[PDB]
Parts: C-alpha cells; sequence; structure tokens
RNA sequence: AAUUUCUACUCUUGUAGAUGGAAAUUAGGUGCGCUUGGC
DNA sequence: GCCAAGCGCACCTAATTTCCTGGAGGACTG
DNA sequence: CAGTCCTCCA
C-alpha cells in the first residue's frame, strides 16, 4: 500500500546550476591575445542594435494582418456567461474550448488559411510567415512585401556582421513564436486578444449600459466627452459599445485611443486636463445629490484595455523634452536663476507681500481652490479656514438660521474666491502672523538659492541635493504665487494684480524646470553587465555529445575531486578536432567525460527514418517499401503502412491516444501503437548511434498501453556518460600551444580550506557524476549550456591592522543591536569621535572581536573580471516528463493516511506568515509567527528597508533593492516549513489568492517541493539528492492552478480569522443595512430577549438564527441560535500573570467595555434589569432613538470579537458565546493548546479548512478533491463539530 | 565580514539555509509633478 | 493633510512563455 | 566536386 516514501520518482524536473570558471595556465593569456571577449561584447552590441530593426518586420506585419480582422464576437461573449452562471467543471471546458476556437480564427489571418481573405492574400501572408522566424527574415525579401521601406547602410553592416552566424537569433525566433502563436498562451497576441482584452471590452459595454439605462442624460455626457477628445469620430458612443466595434480595437493606436476616451488627455503641467468617461462618472459621483448615489450604486468606471503585443504605446497627451546631460541641466538652470536675479523678480515678490500689511485686503482674492492647501499650510488642520469662513458667515445670515441657509453657506465656499480680509476676520489675528511667517520662509529660501551656486556636475549625491535644494525653494515661491485668485470677475486691486501677474509669468519655467530635472537626475547610471561568450563558435557549449565535440566545442573533466572545463576554439579559422588518446587509469592525468545522447526518440526517430526528403518523396509516387542503409548497420526498410502511419492526411495519428478517444476503435488504436513501437525497436537496432544499446529490459511492444509510457522507458536507455583516463602531458601540452582553454568549475564548496556541508547545487553536481548516478541515470547534464564574462563592478574593506565585530556577544546568542553594532565597530576601531553611548559601554566586556589577520573584502567577487558557467541539468531522470494523476495519487495516499497532520500558513495583520500545526481531529501542536527567523527580526528589516527606498526616492538618490532581502527571509521560510512538512508528513494549506511576500512565498513553496533534496540524507534515500522527494504537482503557471498541487491545498480565506476557535460562531450581521431609527427597532425586535444573569454578572441575548434574516450575511451555519453573552468587565490573568478586562473591546480608537456600558445605559433610563426580566422591550416601548442606537452600537461590539490596537500591542479574539462547556473563549488567556492571537487564529482556521477537505475526501468513494469551500459549508462544518 | 548568486553569519582563508538559467514579453507597484473634484 | 478619477516622468518587481539537441540538409569554399 | 560547417528539422 501506499507510503510517503513513494513520493518520488514521479516527473523529471530541469534546473540551472551556476559557477565561476578559473582560467588555468596559459588559457588567460591566450584568450586576451585572441581577442575573443572583445569580439563577443562586439556581436552583443551588435544583437542590441540590429533587435528592433528586425522587430520592425514583426510589428507591421502583425499589424497589416490584425486591421483585416473581423469576427463576431457572441459566441465567445456567450461562452463566457455560461461558465460565470453555472461555475461548472462542463461550462469551463466549453470556454477553453471557445477561447480555441477564436484564438485560431485570428491566428489564421497570420497564416493565410482565413474564408474571410481572398486566395492571392492568404498565399502571400502563408509566404511571409514561411519565412519570419529563421534566417530568411535577414535576406530582407520580406520587406518588399510589407511595404517600401529599404534597409541603410549602417542597417546592411549590421546585418552583415551576422554572417555566418544567425543562429545567435535563434531563441529570438522562438520569443517570435511566443508571439504569434494561437496556444493558450499569455506571450501570444491571440490570448491577448481573445482572453485579455475583450472580456474587458465585453464588461466596459455592460456596464456602459446598466448606466445610461438608469441615467439616460450620461449618454449625452458620454457622447460630448468623445466629440470633444476628437476620436472616433465616426462612431456613435453606443457603437463604441458594441461588439461589431471590438474588431477595431485590435491595433495599439485603436486600443490607445479607445483608453484616451476612458482617462483623458493632458497637455502641459499646471494646465487644465481634458476629462475622459472614468473622470466624468467620478466626478458626477463626487456631486454627493440624488443622481450620484444612483451612479455610484452601479459599477461605474470603464476597464482600460491592455496593450497589443510587441506594438509601441503612443499618446495624445504632452510629453516634456528631456535634458541629455549634466551640463544641460546646470548650464540651462543657471542662465534661469540669474534672469530671476535681473528681473528681480524676489525683491517684486517681498514687496508685493509687504503691501499686505497696509492696502485694502477686501480686493486681494484667495483661489478657493487653493484654500485647503492654504490651511494646511498656515493652521493645525486642512478643515480650519474652511470652518472659521462657515462660522463667520453663519452669524452674519439674517432671520431664522434654517439647515437650507446652512447648506446654502456651505456651498458657497466651494464656488466663491475668498477675499483676505474675510479670511483674516474669520480666523483671527494668528492667521495673519502664520501667514507672515510662512511667507518670509518661502521668501527667504528662494533668496538662498538664488545667491548659492551650482554644483560643477551632478555626480555625486550631495551634488544633486543642492540642485533639487534650490528647485524646491523655487517651486515653493511658484506655488505661493498661485495661491491668489485669477478669476476676471473678482475685484482685483489692478496695480497689485498687474504686479503679480508679472512674476507669475517670470516664475512659471519653475515647474517644467523642476520636473525635467527629476526626470534626468533620477536616472539610473549605465551599469556593467555580464555577456556571452562564443568564442566565434556559433554552437558552443550547444550539446555534449562524443559525435559533436569538435563543432560544439566543449568537454568536461574531474582529476582529484576537481572539475573543468575545456572549450575548444577554431584553429586559423578552421575547426580541429583534438583527438584526445585513453589510456590506462594507472596514467596520470584528467578523467575525461564521453557523453551519449540519442535526443527525444519521439522527434529523432522519425527525423532519422520517416520523415527523410527521400523517403517522403518516395512516397508521393509510390506505393512500394524503401530501404535505408546511410548510418544503418542492416537496412531499415520504411513501408507505406509505416509512413502513412506517421504521416496522416488529418491528425491525430493513429497510434497516440486521441485516435483511441475520438474513433473509439481500441483494436486499431493497439494494433497501430504496436506496429509504431516494433518500428521504433528496428529503427534503434540499426541506427549506428543506438545499434550497441541494450533494450532487452523494454517489455515487449504489444504490452505497452500508450506511447508516452514506451517513450518514458524508451529515452533513459538513449543517454550515457562515461570517463575515460587522458594522459597529463597531453592535457597540458593542448592549454600550452591554444588548442584548450582550460577552465576550473568553481563555487566555494572546492576551496582548499572547505569542511562544512556543500551548498545543494554541489551536491546535484558531485551526484551528476557519481557513480551510481553513472550506472544508473537519476541526474542527467544538459546541453545548452552559457559561458559569461562579467567586468569587475565594484572597488570597502577590513584591513589586516584593524578590527571585527562579531555580531553576537560573548555568549553566541545575543545579537548587538544595529544601531549599537556600528557604534561598538567603530569604537574598537578608534574611529568613534565622541563619548560610547551607556548601553554600547554597557556591552563592551562581553563582545567578541577579531583580529584582521587577512583582508576580507565587501562585495569582493565583484572587484575583479570573472568568467561563469551555466549549466542545466534534468532531475528524476527516470521518470516521464509529465506526471499523470499526480492528484490522485496524493489523495490515494492520504485516505490510506487518516492521521496526516496539516501545516496552515496564514499572512497575517502584524505577522509576515503565520503558521499553525494541528493534528488530524484539530488539536494545535505547533503555532508560530515567522516574523523573526533565529533571532533576525525580518519583518523590521523589511519595513526599514522600504522606508528607505521610499525616502530615497524622494531624495532623487539610490533606490537599490528589496527583492534580495525578501528572497533571503523566503528561503529560511522555506526551510522552516519544509522541515516540518517532512517530520510531521503533513499537508500543508495555504490561501486562495483570488479571494507581496505571500504570494512569492506560494510559488517557492510549490517550486521546493517539485523536487525536494535533503542535503544530509544519504544519496540513495529517498529524500537524497538521486532520489529527490516529488510533494507538490509539476508547476506551470498561476493561471493555470487548480486548489490542489499534490500535497498543497489552496482555501479561502473568508471566515478565517473573525471566527470563534470553540464554536465556530461569525458575527451573522451584515452592519451596512442597520442604519437609521426604524431598522435599528426591527434588529432589536429580531432577538428573543436580553437579560442579566444575577449568579454571573452576564448579560445574556437570545438570537434564533431565522430571524432578522433582512440584516444577515445569508450563512446560517449549523446552530439555530446562540446566546450571546456581554461578559462583566471582572478582572482575569494570562498564563504568566498579566492582567486583562473580561469583554473588552476596542472600537473607532478607544477601549469600550460592553456590560459597563450597558448597566450604565439602563439605569440611565431607569429600566429594571436585576430581576432578570427582559430588557428589550422596556427599550423599545420606551422609544428612545439615543438609548435604541447605544443598544444596537453595544451589541455590534459585543460581536466584534477582534480587537485590536496597533500602539498597545492588542490584537486577540473574544468570543461572544460561550461553549458546550461553558467557555467564552479569549486568546488573552494566552492558552498555548488555542489561537495565541487574531493571526493564529486565521492560520489554525485554514488549516482547518484543509482538515474540512481531507474530511470529505475521506468520505467520497473516488480519489478527486472538491473544488472550492462555500462559506456555508465551512461554518455548517465547523459549528457541527464543535458542537 | 569572504559567496555561482541571495540572505543571515564569522570556531573555521570560510559557516548555515536557499538558489532554474537565458531570452522574450506583459502586468503591476513605489515615488515625484500636474488636472478636476470630494472630505 | 487624506482621498477619487486621470495624465507625464524616474526605477523596482514579478508572472509567463520557449529552449535546454544530434544529425539531415545544403550553402559556402577552395 | 568533395569537404566544411552553419542552419534548423523532428
Ligand atoms: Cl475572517
Ligand atoms: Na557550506
Ligand atoms: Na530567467
Ligand atoms: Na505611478
Ligand atoms: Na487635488
Ligand atoms: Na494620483
Amino acid at each position: 500500500m501506499t507510503q510517503f516514501e513513494g513520493f518520488t520518482n514521479l516527473y523529471q524536473v530541469s534546473k540551472t546550476l551556476r559557477f565561476e570558471l578559473i582560467p588555468q595556465g596559459k588559457t588567460l593569456k591566450h584568450i586576451q591575445e585572441q581577442g575573443f571577449i572583445e569580439e563577443d561584447k562586439a556581436r552583443n552590441d551588435h544583437y542590441k542594435e540590429l533587435k528592433p530593426i528586425i522587430d520592425r518586420i514583426y510589428k507591421t506585419y502583425a499589424d497589416q494582418c490584425l486591421q483585416l480582422v473581423q469576427l463576431d464576437w457572441e459566441n465567445l461573449s456567450a461562452a463566457i456567461d455560461s461558465y460565470r452562471k453555472e461555475k461548472t467543471e462542463e461550462t469551463r471546458n466549453a470556454l477553453i474550448e471557445e477561447q480555441a476556437t477564436y484564438r485560431n480564427a485570428i491566428h489564421d489571418y497570420f497564416i493565410g488559411r482565413t474564408d474571410n481573405l481572398t486566395d492571392a492574400i492568404n498565399k502571400r501572408h502563408a509566404e511571409i510567415y514561411k519565412g519570419l522566424f529563421k534566417a530568411e527574415l535577414f535576406n530582407g525579401k520580406v520587406l518588399k512585401q510589407l511595404g517600401t521601406v529599404t534597409t541603410t547602410e549602417h542597417e546592411n553592416a549590421l546585418l552583415r556582421s551576422f554572417d555566418k552566424f544567425t543562429t545567435y537569433f535563434s531563441g529570438f525566433y522562438e520569443n517570435r513564436k511566443n508571439v504569434f502563436s494561437a496556444e493558450d498562451i499569455s506571450t501570444a497576441i491571440p490570448h491577448r486578444i481573445v482572453q485579455d482584452n475583450f472580456p474587458k471590452f465585453k464588461e466596459n459595454c455592460h456596464i456602459f449600459t446598466r448606466l445610461i439605462t438608469a441615467v439616460p442624460s450620461l449618454r449625452e455626457h458620454f457622447e460630448n466627452v468623445k466629440k470633444a477628445i476628437g476620436i472616433f469620430v465616426s462612431t456613435s458612443i453606443e457603437e463604441v459599445f458594441s461588439f461589431p466595434f471590438y474588431n477595431q480595437l485590435l491595433t495599439q493606436t485603436q486600443i490607445d485611443l479607445y483608453n484616451q476616451l476612458l482617462g483623458g488627455i493632458s497637455r502641459e503641467a499646471g494646465t487644465e486636463k481634458i476629462k475622459g468617461l472614468n473622470e466624468v462618472l467620478n466626478l458626477a459621483i463626487q456631486k454627493n445629490d440624488e443622481t450620484a448615489h444612483i451612479i455610484a450604486s452601479l459599477p461605474h468606471r470603464f476597464i482600460p484595455l491592455f496593450k497589443q503585443i510587441l506594438s509601441d504605446r503612443n499618446t495624445l497627451s504632452f510629453i516634456l523634452e528631456e535634458f541629455k546631460s549634466d551640463e544641460e541641466v546646470i548650464q540651462s538652470f543657471c542662465k534661469y536663476k540669474t534672469l530671476l536675479r535681473n528681473e528681480n523678480v524676489l525683491e517684486t515678490a517681498e514687496a508685493l507681500f509687504n503691501e499686505l500689511n497696509s492696502i485694502d485686503l477686501t480686493h486681494i482674492f484667495i483661489s478657493h481652490k487653493k484654500l485647503e492647501t492654504i490651511s494646511s499650510a498656515l493652521c493645525d488642520h486642512w478643515d480650519t479656514l474652511r470652518n472659521a469662513l462657515y462660522e463667520r458667515r453663519i452669524s452674519e445670515l439674517t432671520g431664522k438660521i434654517t439647515k437650507s441657509a446652512k447648506e446654502k453657506v456651505q456651498r458657497s465656499l466651494k464656488h466663491e474666491d475668498i477675499n483676505l480680509q474675510e479670511i483674516i476676520s474669520a480666523a483671527g489675528k494668528e492667521l495673519s502672523e502664520a501667514f507672515k511667517q510662512k511667507t518670509s520662509e518661502i521668501l527667504s529660501h528662494a533668496h538662498a538659492a538664488l545667491d548659492q551656486p551650482l554644483p560643477t556636475t551632478l555626480k555625486k549625491q550631495e551634488e544633486k541635493e543642492i540642485l533639487k535644494s534650490q528647485l524646491d525653494s523655487l517651486l515653493g515661491l511658484y506655488h505661493l504665487l498661485d495661491w491668489f485668485a485669477v478669476d476676471e470677475s473678482n475685484e482685483v486691486d489692478p496695480e497689485f494684480s498687474a504686479r503679480l501677474t508679472g512674476i507669475k509669468l517670470e516664475m512659471e519655467p519653475s515647474l517644467s524646470f523642476y520636473n525635467k530635472a527629476r526626470n534626468y537626475a533620477t536616472k539610473k547610471p549605465y551599469s556593467v553587465e555580464k555577456f556571452k561568450l562564443n568564442f566565434q563558435m556559433p554552437t558552443l557549449a550547444r550539446g555534449w555529445d562524443v559525435n559533436k565535440e569538435k563543432n560544439n566545442g566543449a568537454i568536461l573533466f574531474v582529476k582529484n575531486g576537481l572539475y573543468y572545463l575545456g572549450i575548444m576554439p577554431k584553429q586559423k579559422g578552421r575547426y580541429k578536432a583534438l583527438s584526445f588518446e585513453p589510456t590506462e587509469k594507472t596514467s596520470e592525468g584528467f578523467d575525461k567525460m564521453y557523453y551519449d545522447y540519442f535526443p527525444d526518440a519521439a522527434k529523432m526517430i522519425p527525423r532519422c527514418s520517416t520523415q527523410l526528403k527521400a523517403v517522403t518523396a518516395h512516397f508521393q509516387t509510390h506505393t512500394t517499401p524503401i530501404l535505408l542503409s546511410n548510418n544503418f548497420i542492416e537496412p531499415l526498410e520504411i513501408t507505406k503502412e509505416i509512413y502513412d502511419l506517421n504521416n496522416p492526411e488529418k491528425e491525430p495519428k493513429k497510434f497516440q491516444t486521441a485516435y483511441a478517444k475520438k474513433t473509439g476503435d481500441q483494436k486499431g488504436y493497439r494494433e497501430a501503437l504496436c506496429k509504431w513501437i516494433d518500428f521504433t525497436r528496428d529503427f534503434l537496432s540499426k541506427y549506428t548511434k543506438t545499434t550497441s544499446i541494450d533494450l532487452s529490459s523494454l517489455r515487449p511492444s504489444s504490452q505497452y498501453k500508450d506511447l508516452g509510457e514506451y517513450y518514458a522507458e524508451l529515452n533513459p536507455l538513449l543517454y550515457h556518460i562515461s570517463f575515460q583516463r587522458i594522459a597529463e602531458k597531453e592535457i597540458m601540452d593542448a592549454v600550452e600551444t591554444g588548442k584548450l582553454y582550460l577552465f576550473q568549475i568553481y563555487n566555494k564548496d572546492f576551496a582548499k580550506g572547505h569542511h562544512g556541508k556543500p551548498n545543494l547545487h554541489t551536491l546535484y553536481w558531485t551526484g551528476l557524476f557519481s557513480p551510481e548516478n553513472l550506472a544508473k541515470t537519476s541526474i542527467k547534464l544538459n546541453g545548452q549550456a552559457e559561458l559569461f564574462y562579467r567586468p569587475k563592478s565594484r572597488m570597502m574593506a577590513h584591513r589586516l591592522g584593524e578590527k571585527m565585530l562579531n555580531k553576537k556577544l560573548k555568549d553566541q546568542k545575543t545579537p548587538i543591536p544595529d544601531t549599537l553594532y556600528q557604534e561598538l565597530y567603530d569604537y574598537v576601531n578608534h574611529r568613534l569621535s565622541h563619548d560610547l553611548s551607556d548601553e554600547a559601554r554597557a556591552l563592551l566586556p562581553n563582545v567578541i572581536t577579531k583580529e584582521v589577520s587577512h583582508e576580507i573584502i565587501k562585495d569582493r567577487r565583484f572587484t575583479s573580471d570573472k568568467f561563469f558557467f551555466h549549466v542545466p541539468i534534468t532531475l528524476n531522470y527516470q521518470a516521464a516528463n509529465s506526471p499523470s494523476k499526480f492528484n490522485q495519487r496524493v489523495n490515494a495516499y492520504l485516505k490510506e493516511h487518516p492521521e496526516t497532520p496539516i501545516i496552515g500558513i496564514d499572512r497575517g495583520e502584524r505577522n509576515l506568515i503565520y503558521i499553525t500545526v494541528i493534528d488530524s481531529t484539530g488539536k494545535i501542536l505547533e503555532q508560530r509567527s515567522l516574523n523573526t527567523i533565529q533571532q533576525f527580526d525580518y519583518q523590521k528589516k523589511l519595513d526599514n528597508r522600504e522606508k528607505e527606498r521610499v525616502a530615497a526616492r524622494q531624495a532623487w538618490s539610490v533606490v537599490g533593492t528589496i527583492k534580495d532581502l525578501k528572497q533571503g527571509y523566503l528561503s529560511q521560510v522555506i526551510h522552516e516549513i519544509v522541515d516540518l512538512m517532512i517530520h510531521y508528513q503533513a499537508v500543508v494549506v495555504l490561501e486562495n489568492l483570488n479571494f507581496a511576500v505571500y504570494q512569492q512565498f506560494e510559488k517557492m513553496l510549490i517550486d521546493k517541493l517539485n523536487c525536494l533534496v535533503l542535503k544530509d540524507y544519504p544519496a540513495e534515500k529517498v529524500g537524497g539528492v538521486l532520489n529527490p522527494y516529488q510533494l507538490t504537482d509539476q508547476f506551470t503557471s498561476f493561471a493555470k492552478m487548480g486548489t490542489q498541487s499534490g500535497f498543497l491545498f489552496y482555501v479561502p480565506a473568508p471566515y478565517t480569522s473573525k471566527i470563534d476557535p470553540l464554536t465556530g460562531f461569525v458575527d451573522p450581521f451584515v452592519w451596512k443595512t442597520i442604519k437609521n431609527h426604524e431598522s435599528r427597532k426591527h434588529f432589536l425586535e429580531g432577538f428573543d430577549f436580553l437579560h442579566y444573569d444575577v449568579k454571573t454578572g452576564d448579560f445574556i441575548l437570545h438570537f434564533k438564527m431565522n430571524r432578522n434574516l433582512s440584516f444577515q450575511r445569508g450563512l446560517p451555519g449549523f446552530m439555530p441560535a446562540w446566546d450571546i453573552v456581554f461578559e462583566k468587565n471582572e478582572t482575569q490573568f494570562d498564563a504568566k500573570g498579566t492582567p486583562f478586562i473580561a469583554g473588552k473591546r476596542i472600537v473607532p480608537y478607544r477601549d469600550l467595555y460592553p456590560a459597563n456600558e450597558l448597566i450604565a445605559l439602563l439605569e440611565e433610563k431607569g429600566i429594571v434589569f436585576r430581576d432578570g426580566s427582559n430588557i428589550l422591550p422596556k427599550l423599545l416601548e420606551n422609544d428612545d432613538s439615543h438609548a435604541i442606537d447605544t443598544m444596537v452600537a453595544l451589541i455590534r461590539s459585543v460581536l466584534q470579537m477582534r480587537n485590536s490596537n496597533a500602539a498597545t500591542g492588542e490584537d486577540y479574539i473574544n468570543s461572544p458565546v460561550r461553549d458546550l462547556n461553558g467557555v467564552c473563549f479569549d486568546s488573552r488567556f494566552q492558552n498555548p493548546e488555542w489561537p495565541m492571537d487574531a493571526d493564529a487564529n486565521g492560520a489554525y482556521h485554514i488549516a482547518l479548512k484543509g482538515q474540512l477537505l481531507l474530511n470529505h475526501l475521506k468520505e467520497s468513494k473516488d480519489l478527486k478533491l472538491q473544488n472550492g469551500i462555500s462559506n456555508q459549508d465551512w461554518l455548517a462544518y465547523i459549528q457541527e463539530l464543535r458542537n
């Protein structure tokens, strides 16, 4: 029966290993002498130049084809709707197949097989497409079929720089096939049209229809927005939101226009922007009138379309020009400062503002658009000035002060510019003082800016800061002058207005200078990157096979446990085999690898037999057999039956499974399969590369049930590695003459002083070449390896006479906090320029310092030029390339192991990751925040690093990365979770994110569990390098992933945190529906009673689940009724003796004590309650709307079981119901058997949703897990278990 | 405070854990500036 | 001061596709 | 023309 250790050898997994290459002997001298590195750098530069030129072909051809497309989209819309309505596997597969049909319909324009075009157009498209993804791109013929464009002399020079080297673009050809493909892939144009953009467009049509039906005036507003922007002039707004128009939204220029209909168009900074549809809808909603509420109740924002693949983005909005050099910025700005000094702008400003101390301020106006900005800059609140003006005007109203009259005043303050005197009269004399102080500050800073010289360059950050500081100062004055109203309607002071307008015009360039300087100063400087090496060989390291060593140029050696890469360049322009001679293993030398590989038999056997040019030709005019002798030890016969079998008039081929599905003719399928397999055996016995391979371990041909099973057993026999000794002198002579470039393949596990455990990747590599792996392949060495040169890129070091400081104290446990560490490091190195702090001096006797016995240099690896080697490998080589029924295999194990434990993993409000381990019946075994891992607080480090990056962006300084820190943290999390999973043999349950540290964790966890090696395991145990664990399903993409990946499950997050762990109770009410006095009264009427319990001092509020249904979330759960408790607010103590108050709530933030507040309420009302009588009828019959509102707010507070206060560290769960043993859960008791806080409660219930899935799997007769967990099924399940 | 590379380290000229590359594309985010508005 | 809808710029981050090849085939050489 | 070696098929 099933065994946890059986989750091994299930599917092949590919990885890349990376090593440094250390040149040996004269290798580096020869490489430098030959100029290979400079030549490889030039080739990479030429590629970078030539790629955008070649992409003109693809862009132009794709755009020309897409302009012809005209499809009917009704069927795709119908399949989308049916899947959304039904949400079944049947309607999902219908949509998937409909999407394929539409993608193919688009693709048929590219390849010229669409009925919607003529034969002549289709034929030219086929001729173009035939040469789009090979070296025919380079001859320029396709240019004639696309337009009148021809190549410039510089372009021809780039093209000829790849003569006899166009295979440098081989990968690029594949990247472009990914653009035009009809497959369901995100890189491709058909996918982009069918699955990204059409659903968005379809939804926009629906949004439009609902909006203009409800509010018909929106139709005219939308039409006028379209007319005002001047786009789609020939199409009515209705037609823009109808399916046929989508055929006009497939090219980028059209997509850009549509998105600008939605988003509007900006001109230069500081001028009014042209509004699009979404702004019009937003403004209509912010009017807050009756129509606003209606619009707000409907979907009210249109969805922009994604860009078309490869296409250039265009915009109608204004684009600033760019500064191009340090000297352009500094000189241009310095000229501008000089003009401002000459124009006397600052003296004029100072004189204008000084005039405000004596001129008539009733004719100086503040812009109503600026009043809240000014209030924030001058007062203590953004609304201080608005409220003051409101209060003053209220006190000036004549007669009775109506609500309407007060509203009129409020409206006026949004529509009218305010004279400065009214502001001063309304706000008081302290407003004038703040005004004076702000003006003096702004002017004084602008002054110091005009006087201070600019730096010579912008190379140092301190020089950038001078530039930014002066721009900040002039922008401040620019902002200040814009405080004053510009509208012609105001009775402006004429001389003051003309003077203010003058210096404003002179200040207008400041805004453009500000943005232009930022856009330049914040550009990232040119950086050193590694580049690919070819040594002038187009297929360098493309494969390792013995027969191609001369042409691929690459071989491998082992000597004394060290590994070497040998590169064999051309000799005087010609390839020359080195012909190393095997010798006795007694001879001193190197072991050279001999690699034999006949690639994927599914493609390679047809390529070398049935698909030969002479065979295909023969079977057009003949039915007789043809016999092949070239590279066959005895002739291989090809019959018409065999040929037809692999070349059917129409797919599928008869020996594939698809033929047995579609036809249902199993006698024929099993006949064809046996015949084709027999043919491959005939081929393999005769082809010179394979004739010596012993294939007797394969089963009789008839016994294979399908071809993939046969190839999965065949392919491991077609790959072999062995070694032969090569004499020392032959290798050293070859390096001396320059026929062999020899590099040690290096990482630090090969260092002389190495003595610890190796990296996993080193174990993969030494495992690959171990005797056991050579005898039976678990790990294959793959071709398509790559070599790189990385020029140095850094110049901080611990010099020899200095001291180093351990981060941990003498006890080797306690870390030194960051601020003390730097101070103590300076102190012990006699570089502290001040007193040691008290705490640092207290730590001083317990620090550990190290004498620098040998220089240790930060970034040392980046401070010299290096060579690198990237080499792919494949693990689990005995398995098929993809698993069959992985999840069912796991589920069979899980049904046979009903005691399997469960690891729940949650993302928390105050915890990056929180884990709870439960046994199979829900008992908590372990629970733990992972903010801190081994005394390092990654939570704090990440938060600090993000604050640094924000401050850096604001300061125009180097931002740097946070991804490397996130990955370092997550690798520690991975290590911990995997260790728990292996120790417990547990399932792991994560949040289903369809309901960033946590999402990145999910992918790394899945990926680790596709191929899990534990470096301490013996190689031959499951989990050792030659028998990796495989516990998750093969990863392909997140979008293509269900709710199960082997031992990993995904569950919805709702009702996992705000749920009582002892009962499964959740707050059933939707508080947005309890709005006003009448519904509040109905809400209280829906409870059976509220009464005081004199025995305990609690209040009990009895609720039956079938009452108050209009206020409920529609989730009755399992219990017919609940006793909601107002807990007596008494002192309790946790496990450590710390007090807390029972029943406390944290509400928006104050502490609230509901039982005590209820008592105070009842005593205020004179309502008798100590007799146990029902309180609710007394409140209801008395009908005090404030008392009733307080009652309902108290009920809402009691039902708020999660209570958090970031300032006190509180984040607890206190249930409002008692469980079957009388207990009201409170996490503040800190009972380690229950969730210790709210995030732990979330992880606990995440795990229990996994338990629900395992329980239902157990009770089912199949091996399929249920897809999804509805909220009601979850609540009924968990409440039934707990009650 | 050394690295294939990342993170955390320093008994140890190195230690612990992680690490699928390259190409191509697309999406999103942060920050700054600006527009019309809401509070 | 915060927020909504939106436009411009700077750089950072992550997801999703492909390949992980020997030898047939023929263009280019001398 | 025969040998070389870049290109790209299956
Ligand atoms: Cl929740
Ligand atoms: Na190690
Ligand atoms: Na990559
Ligand atoms: Na942005
Ligand atoms: Na604004
Ligand atoms: Na914005």
